[PDB]
Formats: structure tokens, C-alpha cells, sequence
């Protein structure tokens, strides 16, 4: 599924992630958007051999099990396709794993080099939420 950004923020909202560990919403739909494109089917693999799942690309190296990221951890519990569901719950209750690691967001690659330090509001700027 690609989300639209206010359907996207919705569905982070409904599921805890406004101002989760103090990542106010936009945050989150910057990631998405810039990990993603809010694309919950996106992958990318990584030089490490780990790939990166779903709308928050979240890695096989740590996060989920894809089978094919020998030496890996799994530590959200979850296949790594579960992150490409259209339901993005998979990749939100990882996500809170994730971010509640102790380095926040800066997890997210795009999140740090495109969204930290920015005026993320922008993201849900004219959302109903
Ligand atoms: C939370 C999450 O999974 N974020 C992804 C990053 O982990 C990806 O970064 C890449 O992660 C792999 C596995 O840890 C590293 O081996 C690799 O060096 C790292 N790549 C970079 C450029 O740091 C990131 C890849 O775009 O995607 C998500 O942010
Ligand atoms: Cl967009
Ligand atoms: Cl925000
Ligand atoms: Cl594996
Ligand atoms: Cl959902
Ligand atoms: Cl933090
Ligand atoms: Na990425
Ligand atoms: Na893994």
C-alpha cells in the first residue's frame, strides 16, 4: 500500500506513535515518507546483505527475520514481511521498539539526514488528525 501522508499520519496517530518517546507525529510521516515513500511494500537491501522493510524500512540485520540475513537479529519478534503489510501495526509496534532503544530516531537514516532538525509539523501540516 502507499499511503497518502494524512492517511499515513492518521494511522500512526491511531496507533500511539504522536509524540512516542517525544517523536511528535511529524517525525514519524517524515521517516515514512523518506524511507518509504509511504510504501509499505518497499524494500531495499543493504551493503551488509540485510535488506530494510516496509514504510519505516526497518533492517534485517536487527529488526526482523527474513531468513536470508545469516548472523542476524529479529529482536521485533516479526518475519520482516510482515512490514510490507498493508496494516501498518507490524511496523509501528517495531517501530516503538526501535525508537524506545535509546538512539531515537536516529535509527532511521533518512529520518536523521532528512527530517532531524527540520520543521517536521510540515509533515501532518492540514491533516485531520
Ligand atoms: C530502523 C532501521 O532499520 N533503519 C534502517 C537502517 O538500519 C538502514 O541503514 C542500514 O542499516 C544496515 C543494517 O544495520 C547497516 O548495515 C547499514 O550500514 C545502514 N546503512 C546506512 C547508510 O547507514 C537504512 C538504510 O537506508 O534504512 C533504514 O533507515
Ligand atoms: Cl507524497
Ligand atoms: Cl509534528
Ligand atoms: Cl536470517
Ligand atoms: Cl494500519
Ligand atoms: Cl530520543
Ligand atoms: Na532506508
Ligand atoms: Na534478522
Amino acid at each position: 500500500k502507499v499511503f497518502g501522508r494524512c492517511e499515513l499520519a492518521a494511522a500512526m496517530k491511531r496507533h500511539g506513535l504522536d509524540n512516542y518517546r517525544g517523536y511528535s507525529l511529524g517525525n514519524w510521516v517524515c521517516a515514512a515518507k523518506f524511507e518509504s515513500n509511504f510504501n509499505t511494500q518497499a524494500t531495499n537491501r543493504n551493503t551488509d546483505g540485510s535488506t530494510d522493510y516496509g514504510i519505516l524500512q526497518i533492517n534485517s540485520r536487527w529488526w526482523c527475520n527474513d531468513g536470508r540475513t545469516p548472523g542476524s537479529r529479529n529482536l521485533c519478534n516479526i518475519p520482516c514481511s510482515a512490514l510490507l503489510s498493508s496494516d501498518i501495526t507490524a511496523s509501528v509496534n517495531c517501530a516503538k521498539k526501535i525508537v524506545s532503544d535509546g538512539n531515537g530516531m536516529n535509527a532511521w537514516v533518512a529520518w536523521r539526514n532528512r527530517c532531524k532538525g527540520t520543521d517536521v509539523q510540515a509533515w501532518i501540516r492540514g491533516c485531520r488528525l
